[PDB]
């Protein structure tokens, strides 16, 4: 038989017809189709009371977003009694072999039925349902002329992988409130269910810890780059991780330590050696930067930062990053990372951390490793102590460039077009470990605009979503790439400033 890898497309890129993505375990299409009119109600039906009552907020979130390209006003009851015309959730009678995320999608020309055996699986379903009709549903503005059809169809789905997150890096740059939500709603639509918060670093520190008021007050005020910064308030993130709760999104937040902390160095003398504050940082220079590893001072600066994060941040995970600690000696890094993470376990929190954090002595088996070196060696530790991982390869680094001559972007691990950051596989990046999943990191050093986010996650964080939800034995880049082509009037809908990849 013969094979080939591809090229560039000739002439240039090419960025009744559902376009789902990611690629769902089983999609059938038969005869009829369903046409959703401007009668048509959301019925939805739980277990029980409390489960009806979470699947019509569900539902009403449905409705939202079917409302606004539609015109129409599809409200939403709880009943178990479906009329002709209407979108049915329900939690009743879900396959359990499909999990907390897994639901059944049966469109008939009289219904569309959801079934799942959790809310959260609706929640899922409910973007496969959102992909099943028309472009132009996904506009955020009224299309007219588009009869708003979806052909008779069966679904069954579930994820492959339990984690398959997005990491957005604003102490680099700064995002707002509005930013960070729409990149998480934007997300949510290909099934990414968990988003990690680089809220600290050299450049910058973005959330409000009372007790050390000069974190914000000096350690905020910049950025890479000279700009103006900005930062959280604990009544602002709280914002972040309910409107996250409501697409069923954990939210991780990241303090990074011992290293990439010059911002708290900036902003508090008492920190240093020698007590005085550091100069803030603009440049994009890594690894320099270091806590005290023996002095009390800083396990009661962790400490304080640590109670008013877990206090304002219900993910059962803190991540304390660990990466680049250049200026941390082997030996202070093992205690220091060791008693950082007793001090979160003290708070109920479990430990996330970069590699080499699982080789600190004071890790347990609770505790995650997020492996972004993927070397032969990375997460021997994690192997052994039994942790989970998450991993982040190069194919999953989307600050990369997707080219040489990308406008923005970094490259230190190579270039990432779409087809890279489709092309992999988790155990490609570990070998003999319990692998929790993936997670794309978007770094922020380059990119200062909201229409730079997009460009740089779109397409690439579609193919990253897919390694993710999607069997390897069901990924295909000739069958991704030419679904990715279909797929690209929504992302335009969508008002998303996406990379018109060649590749594609
Ligand atoms: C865990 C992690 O990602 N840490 C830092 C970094 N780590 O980047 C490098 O180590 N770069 C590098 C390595 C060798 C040669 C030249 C650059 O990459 C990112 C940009 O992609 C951000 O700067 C991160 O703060």
């Amino acid at each position: 038989h013969h094979h080939h890898s591809s090229g560039l497309v000739p002439r240039g890129s090419h960025m009744s017809q559902p376009s789902i993505l990611p690629k769902p375990v089983s999609y059938t299409v038969g005869s009829g189709q369903f046409v959703l009119t401007k009668n048509a109600s959301i019925f939805v039906a739980g277990n029980n009371v409390g489960e009806t009552d979470e699947l019509f907020n569900i539902g009403q979130a449905l409705a939202k977003k079917l409302n606004a390209s539609t015109g129409y006003t599809i409200s939403v009851v709880k009943s178990n009694q479906p009329t002709a015309g209407s979108i049915y959730l329900t939690t009743v009678g879900g396959n359990a072999a499909l999990g907390n995320e897994g639901y059944d999608l049966i469109t008939t020309s009289n219904q569309v039925t959801l079934t799942a055996n959790k809310p959260e699986g609706v929640f899922r379903g409910n973007q496969t349902l959102l992909q099943l009709l028309p472009a132009g549903i996904e506009k955020n503005t009224v299309v007219s002329g588009v009869q708003w059809v979806i052909p008779h169809s069966n679904i069954s789905d579930k994820p492959e992988y339990e984690y398959r997150g997005l990491m957005l890096d604003v102490a680099r740059h700064f995002f707002t409130v509005d930013e960070v939500k729409r990149q998480i709603d934007l997300a949510s639509q290909y099934k990414i269910n968990k988003f990690h918060m680089h809220l600290s670093d050299d450049q910058g520190w973005r959330i409000e810890i009372k007790s050390w008021p000069d974190l914000i007050e000096i350690g905020s005020k910049g950025q890479v780059g000279g700009g103006p910064g900005g930062y959280y308030t604990q009544e602002q993130f709280k914002d972040i991780v309910s409107y996250a709760a409501e697409r069923y999104i954990e939210v991780i937040p990241e303090i990074d330590m011992p290293g990439h902390t010059n911002a708290a160095l900036a902003s508090y003398g008492e920190l240093n050696p020698d007590g005085k504050r550091k100069a803030m940082r603009t440049d994009t220079a890594v690894g320099y930067s270091t806590l005290m590893p023996r002095a009390e001072i800083t396990y009661q600066f962790v400490e304080d930062v640590i109670s008013e994060l877990a206090a304002i941040s219900p993910s059962p995970y803190i991540h304390l990053g660990g990466d680049e600690s250049n200026a941390t000696s082997a030996a202070d890094y093992d205690y220091f990372f060791g008693r950082v993470t007793a001090i979160a376990n003290s708070y109920g929190k479990k430990v996330v951390g970069w590699d080499p954090s699982d080789t600190s002595s004071g890790a347990t088996s609770d505790s995650v490793l997020q492996n972004w070196t993927c070397s032969a060696s990375t997460g021997t530790a994690a192997k052994a102590k039994g942790m989970k991982v998450i991993v982040s390869p190069a194919n999953a680094y989307l600050d990369m460039k997707y080219y040489s001559d990308s406008p923005i972007g970094l490259q230190w691990r190579g270039f990432v077009n779409t087809n890279r950051a489709y092309n992999w596989d988790p155990t490609d990046c570990i070998k003999g470990a319990n692998i929790y999943g993936v997670e794309s990191t978007l770094w922020t050093e380059t990119f200062v605009t909201q229409d730079h986010l997009d460009y740089m996650l779109y397409p690439k964080l579609l193919s990253n979503a897919e390694v993710g939800w999607t069997a390897r034995g069901d990924r295909n880049w000739d069958d991704f790439k030419e679904r990715l082509i279909e797929h690209t009037p929504r992302l335009q809908n969508k008002g998303i400033k996406f990379f018109a990849d060649p590749i594609v």
